């Protein structure tokens, strides 16, 4: 098993929160740090109209809340919203501070997780710098694709999401989002089978 | 004017660039730490067609190339261009794990710079999300305004900036920023001095 896990746990208290609650605030002052022990979560931005963006999705196995560690007086960057239910740990920065002079490698995966955040974060970047709406929604198709939640199809790859949060994700109306899977059928790169979506040569 | 800095340099070894060269390619296979001395820094990703767009600017104090510390076989994100001359320390991952375990201060140094990165790179998303070519020009004006090369005029304050950096960093054509910024002054919100150009506010 996973001693590191099992001693960074035993410093932490677990909660349980039902699903579409909301870990955390944007704007709060941050002091502590969350780990994943199970379930998923959206981690999202607002507009000035109340317009919201999915940055990230996190699930079990994911630190949350550790971009205001390094600095005394930060402020929750992001909300983050319970997509399941959820089981979380939690433990103070200065605590989570001490463990680190005990065993580093804590801190490496925390670390390993920034990096591949700010990785993908920067890919979202160029997509919505380089690519117009259609672009942007076959992209975000070509890799929730690529997700192991994807199952196997005979025309490719078989996924199963909301155009709603298709919308949240490369930021467009949900109405939007419909018109142009459509079309993207119509030029037979997708197929929109009720509940999921068939991705062509994936 | 810092014993766990010049420790970890005394570590490094210590290479010069000369303003524009390419210290770091997107796809390399990632094997080495870069800590900045001295210069300035342009870390950016292009689009299959070639276009140009600045993630962030790194300067005198930051470490580069740092994304692929922590799982091996990972390959440079970026590339990183030198915005002028620079000095920079350089360490490979190995020696630089050790490091690590003698004083995890150091990792806490690079990880802090990595949260900051995180919160300003979704700051942008933000911003390319929600706000029109011409209202990402604004606030990019009025940041640059802000910065402390930023000489002070009369008229408010003055920054000296190409068209083609500018939609470097909001994502434009150099033609859209030269439409943009004539209905700036237009409005009496700034002027173009030539290379220059003046803020008011
Ligand atoms: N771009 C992103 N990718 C992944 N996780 C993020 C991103 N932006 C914010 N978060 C998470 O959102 C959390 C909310 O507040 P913190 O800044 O405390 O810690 C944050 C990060 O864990
Ligand atoms: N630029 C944008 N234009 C429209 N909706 C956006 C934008 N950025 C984010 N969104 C959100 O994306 C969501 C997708 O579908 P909704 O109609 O439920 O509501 C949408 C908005 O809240
Ligand atoms: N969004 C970003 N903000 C700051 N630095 C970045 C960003 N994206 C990439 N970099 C830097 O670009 C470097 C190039 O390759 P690495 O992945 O080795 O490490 C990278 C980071 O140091
Ligand atoms: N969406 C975009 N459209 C056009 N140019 C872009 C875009 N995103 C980034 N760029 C870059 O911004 C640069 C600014 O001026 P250029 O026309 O010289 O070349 C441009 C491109 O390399």
């Amino acid at each position: 098993t996973d001693p590191t896990l099992e001693w960074f746990l035993s410093h932490c208290h677990i909660h349980k929160y039902p699903s579409k609650s909301t870990l955390i605030h944007q704007g709060e002052k941050a002091e502590t740090l969350y780990y994943i022990v199970k379930g998923s979560v959206a981690v999202l931005i607002k507009d000035e109209e109340g317009k919201e963006m999915i940055l990230f999705y996190l699930n079990q196995g994911d630190f949350i809340g550790e971009l205001g560690l390094f600095e005394e007086g930060q402020e929750r960057s992001a909300w983050v919203r319970a997509k399941t239910a959820c089981e979380v740990a939690e433990i103070s920065y200065k605590k989570f501070r001490q463990l680190i002079q005990v065993n580093p490698d804590i801190l490496m995966r925390l670390s390993a997780q920034m990096a591949r955040r700010l990785q993908v974060t920067s890919e979202k970047v160029g997509n919505l710098a380089f690519l117009d709406v259609t672009g942007r929604i076959a992209q975000t198709l070509l890799n929730l694709a690529k997700q192991p939640d994807a199952m196997t199809h005979p025309d490719g790859m078989q996924i199963k999401i909301t155009r709603q949060e298709i919308g949240q994700i490369v930021g467009c109306s949900r109405e939007t989002v419909g018109r142009i899977l459509k079309m993207l059928e119509d030029q037979n790169l997708i197929s929109a089978h009720g509940k999921t979506i068939v991705v062509y040569g994936t």
